[PDB]
């Protein structure tokens, strides 16, 4: 679990969307497994605007962050799940590192900010669903 929140949004992956996630959506895009909805409270994180591929992401399951080296974003498999059917999610990027489900939602972030959130992993593996072009989450 995890999100981010910057200005009036906050960002989570879909497949853990509660029903006031819904209630107040702002966007959402099951490609990419993001939703977006509205909050009262002020948000303070700050959002990368980049092309860094080096990070450091959370991972609950060991309680730890780990720095990382990941791929650019890109259209990638993820096998058949209870949330969504077999498919190509876009705007993905990978990183050899340890994850599990529960891992979903942990920030990515590098020197200019937050990069994305946890998305996908597995077979020592972890993928993470890219924010930077949402260039509108900062207006
Ligand atoms: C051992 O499997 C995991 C390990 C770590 C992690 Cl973050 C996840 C899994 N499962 S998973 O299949 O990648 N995952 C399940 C939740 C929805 C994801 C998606 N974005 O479509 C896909
Ligand atoms: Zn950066």
């Amino acid at each position: 679990s995890g999100a981010i929140y910057v200005g009036n949004y906050r960002v989570v992956n879909r497949h853990l969307a509660t029903h006031n996630d819904w209630a107040n959506l702002v966007w959402e895009d099951s490609s990419r497994d993001l939703l977006v909805s509205s909050t009262t409270a002020q948000g303070c994180d700050t959002i990368a605007r980049c092309d860094c591929q080096t990070g450091v992401y959370y991972c609950s399951s060991r309680r730890k962050h780990y720095p990382v080296s990941f791929s650019k974003p890109s259209l990638i498999f993820v096998e058949a799940s209870e949330y969504y059917p077999a498919r190509y999610q876009s705007h993905l990027m990978l990183a050899v590192g340890h994850s599990e489900p529960g891992d979903c939602g942990g920030i990515l972030r590098c020197q200019h900010g937050v990069v994305g959130i946890v998305s996908t992993g597995g077979n020592g593996l972890v993928g993470f669903a890219d924010v930077r072009d949402l260039l509108w989450l900062d207006e």
